[PDB]
């Protein structure tokens, strides 16, 4: 429930590739890696527990289905594959109940999110962080990944991106556990990286959007699309997302570090911003944002026989929920009433999971976080009628249930 | 730019498989399939161009990654396989058009999104429309569908679906085509199908809920997700999309057809109501929210040789990208590089979209509605640098391009 401070860097893969090939003493590469330094040194002395990260997918893991706040409520991400394998790196560990929380909050200011998990982080997020943070031997902090759809419009308002970043910085604050958070806004600065206009780059618009977002971010909150393309190529318009990231931030900041390298297409930006704290008593305490987040659920426990699908529901059992989606597909329901042992022995699923599924414990798997609409399919693949299924959940038998209807 | 008016209806498989059963004649269902032939009779009589469709999915299409408010801008929806196989039914169409509109308006307003294309629409579009609109050949309208995630909470408060709605409202009708819009919400009305409480029904909740909704739906706005759960059961509580239709719907509505049904586990309801139009002029014209809307966009044409990968462009580009974005699995990046010809005979690419790849044609694909990321992964999945691409893209060699860098 502290945020310490955010960083601003950009997420070209060229900078995971330079690392990767190991350019650190590159006469090229060699000062825009000593350019991460602050960052990466301010990272190791204040050992954040969460980095709530901010990045954009480059339609890799997001593409059919597209949105533009999308948190990452899962136990673990690790490297997409973008096309050329997955990176090796180490899975990075997630945050789940303070993506919760934070769900919670953004929904009771008007946010509307979306929730994923199991899914690749590609270099949006790997890129910058392999370079930031030690990940030999594991990831010294979690993560809460907002992956944030900049790339299909329309997309929201910069002023919205702003707003989300206000609100997120309230619903870390009241977040009742005393940790240490830090904010990461990844993307820009300038670039364009299709059409004739690819090259395009503008340094005198670089230098000053990092001072107006450092210093006067509210200035930017009236600049479409148009404006920060025009001015920063197409690609380089992601720049919002620096600004969802200091929207989190004290109205002021002390901005520690800043640096700036074109070598190709992108301008590789780095900037650090300590966080001030709070000049005045926020305009709602934590503990009554706290109440407010909770409003819509308030004494649901009260509703006996009910077992509301939350995130840490949809986490606890999202192997065996992931497991019995794929009864959607032909060959995976055939092979589940086929030969469902060897089914099982190839699958990632725990002993009680595949003993709730062999048993058919209907009661159980919704006890355990099962969703309703995947023991749904579980029973129509099984040739199960539903009325089997509800009878069981109340503990009768079919016509003791049906006599009841 | 007109609403016609709305439906609201329940959306239970249980009504497609007696519609599919041909249970039309059935003691049950007779009465029950009666009971949609108003609204059925009101389509085919007044006949709008496009149904905007509120419905949530049954964690079919919409299950790893799960939106609030997702938005399909595609051309055509295929019934989606539920673990059972696809359904019998021909595609129904899209509204691109509309729905890039809508996005635009609601965008402005500040609502949050998402855009999909291409997945299957489950039973909560198909089994109530496959009885309310005849589809011997193709279907009567256009549709757009609003999938909402009801299922995993935190979901969106009561008032901001009726929010959504109100701004759903100004965005059709500031659309300016002059097409006629019934927008549908489904699902409902009290049940509950998961746990011990498993067949739980209020039937003197339902009744209220339906008066309430028809003339005083402001008085729900304030509804938690806990008392509309203790009132409708658990799953009943997505009556909060009822909610949104409404919201778009004239402040006054006529109510032209009401029943209720409960045959088993669901209350199976329906609900029709004319649009009344608008009383007042609205606080902003529509000629000023079409200027708002375009304003993030407002000049974009005047950036040479950048092309702005919108809603329209997507829908255009669907085919080509869906087939390069395949080449994150590792099986088909295989076979694009050793048997790509093989690979085209499966797909569904048209032959100018096969040439466009075979070619290698970079600033023809970005012509074409290609995203530069999918290009990418071809470059990189075929050895070809990306700088290679970058001076393609500017008629430049590579190390005239390379020239305009700082450093190679
Ligand atoms: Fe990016
Ligand atoms: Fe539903």
């Amino acid at each position: 429930a502290k945020i310490i401070g955010g960083f601003a860097v950009s997420h070209t893969p060229t900078i995971a590739f330079a690392h990767d090939a190991n350019k650190y003493d590159d006469p090229v590469w060699a000062p825009i890696f000593q350019g991460f330094e602050p960052v990466k040194q301010w990272l190791a002395e204040q050992k954040p527990d969460v980095t709530f990260y901010v990045y954009n997918d480059h339609m890799t893991s997001f593409f059919e289905h597209y949105s533009h706040f999308a948190l990452g409520v899962g136990e673990e991400y690790s490297p997409a594959d973008e096309g050329g394998g997955q990176r090796d790196l180490p899975p990075i560990k997630g945050d789940p109940e303070l993506a919760k929380h934070i769900a919670e909050c953004l929904v009771a200011d008007e946010f509307d999110l979306a929730y994923w998990q199991g899914m690749g982080l590609d270099h949006g997020a790997f890129s910058p962080l392999s370079v930031l943070l030690p990940h030999e031997h594991g990831w010294p902090c979690r993560i809460v990944p907002l992956q944030c759809g900049v790339l299909q419009h329309p997309i929201p308002k910069a002023r919205r991106f702003w707003n989300f970043g206000r609100s997120l910085r309230r619903a870390i604050q009241s977040y009742p556990r005393d940790i240490k958070v830090a904010i990461a806004g990844t993307g820009g600065l300038s670039h364009q990286v299709h059409g004739e206009r690819a090259g395009f780059n503008n340094t005198e618009w670089d230098m000053e959007f990092m001072e107006r977002l450092a210093n006067d971010p509210e200035s930017l909150l009236g600049a479409t699309v148009t404006d920060l393309a025009k001015k920063g190529g197409w690609e380089g318009a992601e720049v919002v997302m620096w600004l969802l990231m200091r929207g989190a931030l004290s109205p002021e900041v002390k901005t520690l570090h800043q640096s700036y390298f074109l070598p190709s297409m992108t301008a590789i930006a780095t900037m650090l911003f300590e966080d001030q704290g709070d000049a005045a008593p926020p305009a709602e305490s934590d503990e009554a944002l706290r109440a407010r987040a909770k409003r819509e659920l308030a004494g649901v426990e009260e509703i006996e026989g009910t077992y509301p699908f939350t995130i840490d529901r949809a986490v606890k059992g999202f192997r065996i929920n992931h497991f019995l989606h794929r009864l959607i597909e032909p060959d995976f329901r055939k092979r589940f009433v086929e030969d469902p042992e060897g089914l099982f022995a190839e699958s990632d699923l725990t002993e009680e999971e595949k003993s709730l599924i062999r048993n058919r414990d209907w009661i159980g798997m919704i006890h355990y976080g099962v969703i309703f609409f995947m023991l749904e399919k579980m029973a129509a693949v099984l040739g199960i009628g539903n009325i089997d299924v509800y009878a069981a959940f109340r503990g009768l038998s079919v016509p003791e249930f049906q006599k009841t209807r």
